[PDB]
């Protein structure tokens, strides 16, 4: 559909001279950043990003591509390499490591330098490197970690952990040399490594012993607690802290987000990943854009400013699957957090970065009309005169052969939360890409968010624009 | 491979640090821009950008990752959103309305507003957009066109056309009705429309009669003029133009460049679009890095500065053909030739920005270690236990059934210059890709690349740098 106002030449040199006008206005700030919050899109690469928006433009009353998303109004944009040191196409881990502490590492490893090696215990000590989070905390600043994962996983983990090994989720995980060689499974590293004032996102069963039931679901055995060495995790990290408090469900969450002397607020919703958005129970678990308003409020009580991680952490999840649309979904609900923060933080002492830690094999083509939905199939047949979607994959467990041919797609069923989009190699789950991701920013600082920039840039940035970790003598203005 | 220079930490805060002090250091231009150059990557979306990176780096004597193209230093970096009008996922023609003329318009129109219709003639009064580099020159300005394609084709042509239908190379493709209304063939457009400095690239045969032996190939009749008219063009062009000269090879161009009073230049290198470079050959045909050394030559000598214009051409038809090979050797060349233009530049008076059309379906994953291969298979067998590429196409010609299923791939094949990589979906022609494609910026008032801008900003950026078109009442000096 062609939107008649767009016809006109003067719709398009009003906008662009709109833009350049607000182009003009943008000024660097000589003030230091009193809060940090790195916003992080797993797996949403740039092909993410602009599906989502489309999908999200539609979602309201629009045609898609010419609605701005949350993140798209950040005025500074650079794009983000993300190589680990041992291989091209990265994991989440060591590019958490990048992100969050500044340094790049191997492959599956976590806040290590790329000394360490993966799986190996003792290629451990020496290598620990320091997150901003850390460094945040250290500065007297309160914390948070939120997403929509296991709170032991990979990226969340990158603030507080260091690990050989990203599956040592609990001592469940660990084997018995490395256990012995005193590396500690995330989980405990969850409540020993740092004080982390705010804790939310999935992960429950890690926290308790084998045989404990998990609260919400008391009749599935799968879920209860998995560690070995009889410890309760939460019990351990609540009697370290006072004011500190628990929640599994959303209610609770509610209640000690607005109580005042809940200073330590861990809240684990799910016993692993918390569910899809599409399937988020809205009475019992909070939507990441309700988790990062509840760390907010906690968060900004703090005179000195906060660090807050919050991850869309199950994007990645949907193209792993090759389901864009769950990918996309997540996508949209991290923007509407993105949305949020904006809305209860000022960018005049907020330095705020969104980003992904990489991208995905996710490719959207065909020539679709303005307007047509991004789950619909391209206009025309494949060269096989059969349909095709304008969204792909290039390998995941998408590629079918229904009697020894590519199937045929319909419109409903391409545009189905349960479908899996085509893909030219069969896997079982769709693999990450290596190309540049987006690193958006607003705040002080967020000027230096530029051009072409290693992935590791993003953590440098931020500790720099809060005087943190190696920059305490950055030459800035306290925070406006 | 792990560099062991790598594991070290400092190794990464050295180079993050020295990314800071840089970033720092950049400040906006008080001064306009003396002149513009747009070099524009058709195809080179974010993936084709990260991929020719790496192989470029192994050309070198590097791992690949880790070393800049020349495009990644330029400081200022914004994502464009490419949608034509019409269709989210966009041609070169509605693109080039955008980021030429600074206006969108409908997929398959080239200098037209999208109140015009793809191949309705009597669409078109009205509707006509001029480019900034029309602008250019009636501001005075030198103005030059270099391109691997015919220099009739779409990006090019939307420097000094208006037309419904990109395919009308010459007035042989003209249906008779919209001759008999008055719209040009693109060929006469080239010569009539504007005054145009400088023309390098291919289509040599649309600006000869029939029956016009190519000189280059005058035993291969396909090759000869196409025009039924009677007209040859390039007469034409020369009469009306002193200091005018033509030449059709290498050796001619590089007299011309450096004789003065030659002001005037068309080189037309092939009859249509020039070889890939890999198959360029270098007595008889100039490198784009070449052709733009030449253009640089000529448009250079005015004091009122010069607009050019710089195309990479066929990195869109390597990833067509679905051969990543092709499209990224093109890059590379696209990537020298921007180096070039850098090097025979100043910054301080030239606005360089480059860009892309539209990127492609293209994606680069596996798990692939540190210094393989960019064309090489991803770590691991497939779900079908054979083997995959690293690099991979959502559609296109790659896709193959070799009895029944996909076929297996060797490291001699998927490294071959003709190998084409799998996809999805079977396509005579791989498609265009409809995410977010990078500008990058230099020079006066590249600052004002910022963020996330729709495609015709591009456009009004660099009009708005030189004072031309609606700016002239910028605010800024003289140029530096
Ligand atoms: C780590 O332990 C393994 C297994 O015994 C051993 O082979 C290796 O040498 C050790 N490396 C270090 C750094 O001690
Ligand atoms: C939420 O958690 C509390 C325990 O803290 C429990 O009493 C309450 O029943 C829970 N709500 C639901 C709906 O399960
Ligand atoms: C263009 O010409 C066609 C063919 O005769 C006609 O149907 C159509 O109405 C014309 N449109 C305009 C704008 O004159
Ligand atoms: C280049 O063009 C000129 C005509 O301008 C011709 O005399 C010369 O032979 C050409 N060179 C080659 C190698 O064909
Ligand atoms: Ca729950
Ligand atoms: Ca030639
Ligand atoms: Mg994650
Ligand atoms: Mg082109
Ligand atoms: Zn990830
Ligand atoms: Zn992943
Ligand atoms: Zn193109
Ligand atoms: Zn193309």
């Amino acid at each position: 559909i062609i939107p008649v106002e767009e016809e006109n030449p003067d719709f398009w040199n009003r906008e662009a001279a709109e833009a350049l006008g607000a182009a003009k206005k943008l000024q660097p700030a000589q003030t230091a950043a009193k809060n940090l919050i790195i916003f992080l899109g797993d797996g949403m690469g740039v092909s993410t990003v602009t599906a989502a928006r489309i999908l999200k433009g539609q979602k309201k009353d629009k045609l898609g591509p010419e609605i701005p998303l949350a993140m798209d109004r950040f005025p500074y944009v650079a794009l983000s390499k993300t190589y680990n040191v041992d291989k091209h196409v990265p994991d989440s881990g060591a590019t958490a490591t990048a992100y969050l502490c500044g340094v790049k590492g191997n492959f599956q490893t976590i806040g290590l330098s790329a000394a360490a090696r993966f799986n190996q215990c003792n290629t451990t000590r020496g290598n620990e490197v320091i997150s901003v989070m850390n460094r945040a905390k250290k500065a007297g600043k309160s914390v948070g970690v939120v997403t929509t994962t296991r709170v032991q996983h990979a990226s969340p983990a990158g603030t507080y952990a260091h690990t050989v090994n990203r599956n040592w989720y609990s001592d469940a995980d660990v084997p018995a040399s490395a256990r012995q060689e005193g590396c500690q499974d995330i989980a405990t590293q969850l409540i020993s490594n740092m004080d982390i004032d705010v804790i939310l996102g999935g992960g429950r069963k890690y926290m308790f012993r084998m045989g404990t039931p998990d609260p919400e679901y008391p009749d599935d055995y799968s879920q209860g607690g998995t560690r070995l060495d009889g410890k309760n995790l939460v019990q351990e990290w609540l009697a370290k802290r006072q004011g500190a408090r628990y929640v599994w469900n959303r209610t609770e969450l509610m209640q000690a987000s607005l109580d005042p002397s809940v200073t330590h607020l861990m809240g684990l919703f799910e016993p692993g990943d918390m569910k899809y958005e599409i399937h988020r129970d809205s009475t019992l678990d909070p939507s990441l854009m309700e988790m990062t308003e509840a760390a907010l409020r906690l968060l900004s009580r703090n005179p000195r400013g906060f660090f807050l991680f919050v991850e869309g952490g199950r994007i990645d999840h949907g193209h792993h699957e090759s389901r864009a649309y769950r990918a996309l979904t997540e996508t949209i609900m991290f923007d509407d957090a993105i949305e949020r923060a904006g809305q209860l933080t000022s960018e005049e002492d907020t330095l705020s970065l969104v980003t992904a830690d990489h991208s995905h094999v996710f490719s959207f083509g065909g020539y679709p009309l303005r307007g047509s939905s991004i789950f619909g199939l391209a206009p025309g047949k494949a060269r096989d005169r059969k349909a095709y979607t304008v969204l792909l994959y290039g390998n995941g467990p998408g590629y079918v052969l229904k009697d020894g041919a590519r199937p045929d797609v319909t419109e409903s069923e391409s545009g189905s939360p349960e479908y899996r989009q085509q893909s030219a190699v069969p896997l079982d789950e769709e693999t990450h890409a290596g190309e540049d991701v987006a690193v958006f920013a607003r705040g002080p600082q967020a000027h230096l968010v530029h051009g072409v920039q290693e992935q590791t840039f993003i953590a440098h940035v931020m500790a720099f624009a809060a005087c943190l970790e190696p920059y305490t003598a950055c030459d800035l203005a306290p925070p406006a």
